[PDB]
């Protein structure tokens, strides 16, 4: 068991029992900190770099493109280094200092667009770089990209199942590209044949899920839940494995990875937060209380040490 | 395969192969980053607990005070919370507000003793709240508790004789308190049988293991190298397992912390870069070329965004 490069390392994240949610401890949490660039996003940068060379659209010479600074363009750094690939990462000048520190010290090339431009801004810049020489660049391009998905229906997935013992009943996930939520929900529902429950979870600030499923107005707003919540439906978000949708509000997500800190000694994100406090209102529900609810906690505490976690 | 609590579910560590180091390979790192609190400190956080409550000196009630601010003191502040201990952590008032904020995140009661007084000021104040009220307060004491290195021999060694299939020939290892390279030295040669060489790493800036190796005066001199080289020769450091002792500048250990983030994509701390060079110079040596090399990395890199790393 000595992998080749980081990239082979990704996954078999553990499994811990909630003490102070949930009821009678069931309530059960996935530490996806745990993973060599330390979020959920190791996974989907591995298996979509193994994927675009097992179809030959990254080669060697290729250099890769993405417009995110986010756990992806992290994640991408750590492959990119460990394969040999050059990484361009677009995204606005205004980003954190620390960031830009982050993702230098894995060496991506970073390339700073306009900030009043913003995101738009850098996914303009992503596409004109690529346009430029199209037999050079690659984005890969996260939010639609079905290596995503399918490596959570290949590792995550069967990790829950397994250390569950098959019992798990719920799977709670924040939605950011939906891969994760994709992928585990086929894993368990179509590969391991049961019927739990896969439960989306969007800000209330910005309940875009919610609205599209209730034929409401889709109405994008901005929040602090970093990683989810990107104010539209990502392709990697299937709608039809989807039973039910959680919206939790910021500061609800925020006390809630200060409890999960303080109280469990679980060193998790924002979203963590938000996920557990969907979870821990499902798990109140007497519908539930004799249920085994998994929840994704996509990454560490660490990485919010200049937010309003801290 | 679920952990009751966070404290259960520390170590399982995966071994990656360096590219970029060694000679065809011979060169293996263990990510001691991918534990609950994201150090290899973790395992001795959960195991010195444990032991002080199966002996009655940790008991419901009783206090925790420890005078360090370092992985030590976030892996007891995570083991803390996650079974229900108050914990202390004495340390100087000059201290990363970023420490601060990290801890005060994971609940630790913080003391801030005299800038001025420093660690000497910190250990002195632990003492002196102990003292208050002995039957009140324990300080686990991470130099001198055996077990510390008991929980390196019980996990860190045989999943390196595990991972490695028994090939394991040399474990390189940067010494702090000393237990990583004592329990894993005791687990592979004495309990598996092999007869390894076990390397301690110091900085050349406070060389005091060397130095007391060679009959020379100890000269504890400062360096950048954190979580090793505490100037003296702790208990915990069997030096009748160490084969051999290298020495590491602490600019040579920073770069090789770089170079392993920007060409092997391991996110790893200062001490992990230390513990390469001292790895790659014995890899390049003949006599230990065709030997397998086994590495602990300590930490990753995001808890080193303040410093000299970045």
């Amino acid at each position: 068991a000595i992998y080749a490069d980081n990239s082979y390392s990704i996954g078999n994240t553990p499994l811990v029992r909630l003490k102070h949610f949930g009821h009678n401890g069931n309530v059960v949490v996935k530490i996806e900190g745990r993973n060599p660039s330390y979020s959920v996003k190791c996974r989907i940068g591995a298996n979509m770099v193994w994927q675009a060379e097992k179809d030959g659209t990254l080669t060697k010479g290729k250099e890769i493109v993405e417009p995110t600074s986010g756990n992806t363009g992290i994640a991408l750094a750590y492959v990119a280094a460990a394969r040999g690939y050059k990484l361009t990462l677009t995204m606005p000048e205004t980003m954190s200092l620390e960031r830009k520190r982050l993702l230098c010290g894995l060496g991506v090339n970073l390339v700073l667009t306009e900030g009043a431009k913003g995101m738009k801004g850098a996914i303009a810049k992503a596409e004109e770089i690529v346009a430029s020489d199209p037999s050079r660049y690659v984005m890969l391009k996260q939010f639609e990209n079905p290596a995503n998905p399918q490596i959570h229906r290949e590792t995550t997935g069967p990790e829950i199942w397994k250390d569950t013992d098959g019992k798990v009943d719920v799977v709670v996930a924040g939605v950011g590209t939906g891969g994760s939520i994709t992928g585990i929900s086929r894993a368990i529902k179509l590969d391991f044949g049961k019927q739990i429950t896969s439960v989306a979870v969007e800000p209330v600030e910005s309940p875009v899920i919610s609205q599209t499923l209730a034929g409401e107005e889709v109405k994008p707003g901005p929040h602090k839940i970093q990683g989810i919540g990107a104010g539209f439906i990502p392709k990697n978000l299937d709608l039809s494995i989807i039973d039910r949708v959680e919206t939790v509000d910021s500061d609800t997500a925020l006390a809630t990875a200060r409890r999960l800190m303080a109280e469990e000694g679980i060193l998790a994100g924002i979203s963590s937060g938000a996920a557990v406090a969907a979870a821990d209102r499902l798990a109140k529900l007497p519908e539930f209380a004799d249920k085994l609810i998994v929840v994704i906690l996509p990454s560490a505490s660490e990485r919010y040490l200049s937010t309003a976690l801290f």
